[PDB]
């Protein structure tokens, strides 16, 4: 209802998906703080033809969660991978036809970054059934460009609202590990505030430098506001971005936190 | 009004502003394929404290407009630009205290390619007010990140609206020539229609794959649209983007140009 809402994944007939993630997670600070160095985030965005290997998706999923997924743990390692295996429904055998693999991850601490470099010596180019190979890839960087709502919702427990208000703004970060340190804890402890000088601060430091002068009218109207920071990925070669289909936004129910009913 | 709508950040207190651009011009394919010449957007990102130097505003401004905006000239560019005077409001003098210059640029010929070679050679480095420096930069590319909203707008006049659906989609491209040649284009010639074999395919086209399914029942029960492409400039520089206070986005206004009153 309110909070972190992960983004629905892509419908498509005929397909085994396993999803997993533990994005959902406040970030710990306390945690990442034992990372001392910088490190890319790790990117998989691995896809291949199988018809015809007489794969079943059973196979095909079970050997990815063991060279990949299960090699990522959440003490280690903040991740949202989503593996897909699409059959022929008309095979009698209703044999795999292809497989995607999408995940970023980014290890949490300076032993994750140690497990990492291991893990990435054994597995980095393993070949997939001899179709394509798990590369891992090293994010330059990510650029998030991030939508702010402000409005006004009859009813919290449907999507239409009346928007008041609409910003944008965009931020460099080096890695998604950066962006959760530095701009996901901040919407927790700012964001949810109805403190004039928690949540104006907040807005002034990532929406616009005066934004909190422009939003405390706007604020004071409104029962209720969402951040959409869409995480684009920078890669190495020039023009080359991922965005995942795994989206995250936050929403904020001001009317049911807050004896006004208000955002302020 | 509807189509192109410019939209700056709100005026900060006591500043003078101009803003020129001849973007709103619709894209004429014709006249852009007759450039052979690939040219990077040119970039103007200058600012600079004037407290004490004892210049007006109309000092400022009449100084840039003649080393920079009169050197542009809309037949031979495509230009968006913003000049910016912060002034000391209880100076008995009102003398100007800051500057900026925010601009993106692209040739639109052969020819304005040469001229604009010419007037870097001539006005690169120009020194302003003994300050800092006109400084022109060619931008590496620009990542579009374009928001859709859909909705039931009950007043035309004025700004509030339901909001029923937004979606977000992201490209990469060479120069802002490109994006105006590609996107902007597609947007005169099929946004801007309520034939379901326009829109739609639009929508598959710039929102995602199946946009146009989904987006069906949303058009027939919304009357109002917006495209907000956001362009961020990617710079040579790692980490280093840029983006304009000058936006513009796409208002489509389907209860004043269509029949039915809705977007289909």
């Amino acid at each position: 209802t309110d909070g972190l809402i992960f983004s629905p994944l892509p419908q498509n007939k005929n397909t085994v998906v396993r999803h997993y993630s533990n994005e959902q997670e406040m970030p710990n600070l306390s945690q990442m703080a034992q990372r001392t160095i910088d490190f890319p985030t790790q990117i998989v965005r691995v896809s291949g033809n199988l018809t015809g290997l007489e794969l079943s998706c059973d196979d095909v999923e079970n050997e990815i969660d063991q060279v990949f997924s299960k090699k990522i743990s959440p003490n280690l390692f903040t991740y949202n991978t989503y593996v897909s295996c699409g059959y022929d429904v008309n095979d009698p055998e209703q044999h795999a036809i292809n497989f995607s693999i999408q995940s970023y991850f980014d290890p949490l601490t300076d032993n994750a970054v140690d497990y990492l470099k291991s893990y990435l010596k054994e597995y980095n180019g393993y070949n997939l059934f001899n179709t394509t190979t798990l590369q891992i890839e090293n994010a330059k960087g990510i650029i998030v460009s991030m939508n702010l709502n402000a409005g006004l919702k009859s009813n919290p427990d449907k999507t239409p609202f009346t928007l008041y208000r609409q910003d944008r703004n965009n931020f460099y970060f080096k890695s998604n590990f950066d962006v959760r340190k530095e701009l996901i804890s901040d919407i927790y402890q700012r964001f949810y505030s109805n403190d004039p000088d928690m949540i104006l601060p907040f807005f002034d430091k990532w929406i616009f430098s005066y934004a909190g002068s422009v939003y405390y009218s706007i604020l004071m109207a409104s029962n209720y506001l969402e951040l959409q920071p869409e995480r684009i990925f920078v890669m190495e070669n020039e023009g080359d971005i991922f965005v995942s289909d795994l989206r995250y936004y936050f929403a904020n129910l001001c009317m049911k936190r807050n004896p006004n009913k208000h955002c302020l």
